[PDB]
């Protein structure tokens, strides 16, 4: 940075305690990644100063040839990534993506029906504190209590009973595979619309690691900053049909002006995802998160679901008479960041919980292998089975300190 | 840029042809600007890869610690800057900080009473394919036939039959000083909240060019990339008592996780809004604008409302027998960038219109003072009144070239 140090050496200050604070610690949140100096570059342009509103060849505004390019490189680089057939790249975030789905097929009121928040779904999957809850009438379909793997047969039975308008399949907190093929045969069967939210697994889908909801769901939405790699927003991905609705529902309908420099990051991070290093960061990110896994119950933890076969792992914290909140503070006393998470069935609430979740997007994208993936386990297991003791503690701290420098 | 180039040539080569366009044309788009290289910096930065739901000190993530005091630098010098007891710098977009305030005090169906659109109002003050007009009740008021001017008698006989729930103040094309006084006198009387939408004028107000809403409005939005001169977002103000609220519509109800690489932009910029040239620069913007205007009367157009209090001025081309998108159409090719733009009482739709939307603080910003807008007002005339001239045309590309070297 040249011109910020000297403008505002406090913003500097702050930004700088970041960039070292992301080197320091073992980044195990699940939804987090480090883009790359490319995706940062496309950000920092002078993309922010230009007005466009409307769609590429399609302008509100005169001088958008060139940012138009832009964002039909993001738009063609995606459709090539997850074979749709359109793709919306405006979103301004994951919020915004599923914002404008409900907005193009929803009435206020409608019946929609999603995975139990407790058990996986996400805040935007009808919370009745966040807007899609408020807005429309959403019932949750739930996880096997002991398998902990999505019951299609409970899946089935919510949209025969309560005949949603749209089905919701995906989430921030589950480890296994979904069946789209299965959520799309019984959206068919009540006449319902599919919508897959893919956040979370994007960048596996991208490296054909996760099957592709693409060809089973109405809808597809989706951030771009996950295991995508990407900066900070949102994308839909549709069939030709919606391309027009879609478009529409996001602008004019719940956005203005684009983030044309963030539309230029979202590019960069497609044509990251479309070359074959990716793929095999991708195919690294899913052995670590099995490694860390299988290492975990290695040191007696209990896993949600047994495993993953994902990016990320639930861990049941109830054998060792801890709660996620408890685990959560102590484990970034040593240097170590993951976030309570409740389990399914979870007998406390979602603010003390009895889990953490953790993913490997971000320790795999600074270069950690099968063998750090063993240390970390080895490292949470001695935090977690010596809370109250200091000398365990600080022994942590330069096991965490050894793996990152 | 170092990184991009190498990664993606096409994205690179792009933004390189955006950047070159920026400087090569006149930009008299209202809401444009150009940011400075430490807000660049500061999106540029590695603050997108961190997770941050929730507000400083009050998050869900573990690791904000140095998020956290980026985001209170840029709340609190929007404080300094307009008074406000509480500020929001999370909102995405000036969309979704409507939209925060709307979800706030409004329920489904709610009659709110905002600026005609064609008279100046925004999209997002009820238009019918925005969700503001989906999702709630717009009623309009207008302002007077001759004097362009709002009908303050026409605000209150539409608010006392409509009763609304909320009132919006405020535009995107309205050449005067709004009086928030008598917006809240209005308000009070018929029970309604006021709503001041100043995303346009919000660097005026900051350099006390403008009457400040803060004090009037129980709620306060703007974007932060048009006068105020930031990077592209939105935020909104509000008194201590829906401080609590507002921060709850913005998160968990509308959005997720903030952008704090933008946050960290509207920092930088704020501090660059409390210097004192600053303020120099807001004036030279309204003098300019004020200069423009009488400099295009000299060469014999109408101006809507006569003039300017502000950054920007309507252009009435009925005289000429233009409409806006003719006039628009042959500014873009000698190099001078405008909007066509609806006037009141427009006898032509919103997609031809009878008039152009000129603003200031964009050239202001390059360095543009009194002289040259004497010669764009003079390069202005010799186009619109020369359309079907070549050779006046040409000429107008020289002018507009020795303009902007
Ligand atoms: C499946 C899923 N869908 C949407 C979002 C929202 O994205 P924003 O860009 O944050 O609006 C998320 C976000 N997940 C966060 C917590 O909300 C995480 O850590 O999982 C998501 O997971
Ligand atoms: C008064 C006013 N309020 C909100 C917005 C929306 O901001 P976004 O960041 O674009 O969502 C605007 C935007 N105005 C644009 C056209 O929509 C302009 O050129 O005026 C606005 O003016």
């Amino acid at each position: 940075m040249k011109y910020l140090p000297q403008q505002d050496p406090q913003v500097f200050a702050a930004i700088e305690q970041e960039r070292k604070r992301q080197h320091a610690k073992i980044e195990l949140i699940a939804s987090e990644n480090f883009v790359s100096r490319a995706v940062m570059e496309a950000q920092g342009s002078v993309l922010t100063n230009k007005y466009a509103e409307g769609y590429p060849g399609r302008r509100y505004y005169g001088g958008c040839e060139y940012v138009d390019i832009v964002e039909e490189l993001a738009r063609e680089r995606a459709k090539q990534l997850f074979g749709a057939e359109h793709a919306n790249v405006q979103p301004h975030s994951g919020a915004q993506a599923n914002m404008a789905v409900y907005f193009t097929v929803l009435e206020h009121g409608d019946t929609v029906l999603g995975m139990n928040l407790s058990h996986g779904g996400h805040l935007t999957h009808g919370s009745p504190v966040n807007f899609s809850g408020v807005q429309y009438n959403f019932v949750a379909y739930g996880v096997d209590p002991e398998t902990h793997v999505i019951d299609y047969d409970d899946v089935r039975e919510k949209a025969r009973l309560h005949r949603p308008k749209l089905i919701v399949a995906a989430a921030s907190a589950y480890p296994r595979i979904i069946d789209f093929a299965k959520f799309r045969e019984i959206a068919d069967e009540v006449g319902a619309y599919l919508m897959v939210d893919m956040a979370h697994i994007a960048g596996l889908v991208a490296a054909g690691l996760h099957p592709n909801p693409v060809p089973y769901a109405h809808f597809v939405t989706t951030t771009t900053h996950k295991t995508l790699r990407g900066p900070r927003g949102g994308m839909i991905l549709c069939q030709e049909q919606f391309a027009k609705q879609i478009d529409k529902a996001i602008f004019p309908g719940i956005q203005g002006g684009p983030l044309m420099h963030v539309i230029a990051a979202k590019a960069v991070a497609f044509g990251e995802a479309l070359q074959d290093d990716f793929k095999a960061y991708a195919k690294r990110v899913v052995d670590n998160a099995k490694r860390l896994a299988s290492a975990l119950q290695n040191e007696g933890f209990t896993l949600v679901s047994g495993g993953t076969d994902n990016h990320l792992l639930l861990v049941d914290l109830r054998p060792q008479q801890l709660t996620g909140k408890t685990a959560e503070k102590v484990l970034d006393e040593v240097g170590i960041t993951v976030n309570k998470n409740t389990i399914p069935y979870d007998p406390e609430s979602p603010f003390v919980t009895s889990g953490i979740r953790i993913g490997t997007a971000a320790v795999t994208t600074r270069g950690f292998g099968l063998e750090e993936m063993d240390e970390i386990a080895a490292i949470i297991g001695l935090v977690l089975k010596n809370v109250g003791s200091e000398q365990a503690l600080e022994e942590a701290r330069q096991r965490v300190a050894a793996l990152t420098d």
